[PDB]
């Protein structure tokens, strides 16, 4: 898996976000970039990987309500279910900030 | 935790982000956003809480050669210690683009 850096140059980090020049097959390059922020995680005090994100197994994110998340998401099975969660549960408005908690 | 919503308005999510107006303690408001992908994961279908960002916890990111990522983590003792992760382990170059997997 991975090996990206054989095929690319001009990488860079800033913040949570890799960019990056690649090789394509036909040839020529493409730039694009990653926000490592959803596959990384911080275990006491050492990165570690983590599983993917979230908008990569869902579709047709909305905001249903004032403060409800519903979109569709995959199952193990490769099929889109429907499902939401409370955004009141660990969003909280600290001094005009959205924040987790 | 949480309760955003009783004190914000024009909330909207766009993809991972949920974007709002809060009001701040002085009166007034300010605008923000929160990019959902690092704390909500899809189960099997089904959006759950998931475990804080990275870049909360770390800082002073920076691309270490041509694949590691490098940066000062807190532990479970908030203290900052140094740590890396080779980012070829998951990220590759798929005709072009980078893609974690």
């Amino acid at each position: 898996l991975g090996k990206f850096s054989q095929t690319c140059y001009n990488s860079a980090i800033q913040g949570s976000v890799l960019t990056s020049t690649c090789e394509r097959t036909n040839g020529g390059y493409n730039t694009s970039s990653i926000d490592l922020n959803s596959v990384i995680e911080n275990v006491d005090g050492s990165l570690k990987w983590q599983p993917s994100n979230f908008i990569e197994t869902c579709r047709n994110t909305q905001l249903a309500g004032s403060s409800e998340l519903a979109a569709e998401c995959k199952t193990r099975a490769q099929q889109f279910v429907s499902t939401k969660i409370n955004l009141d549960d660990h969003i909280a408005n600290i001094d005009g900030t959205l924040k987790y908690e």
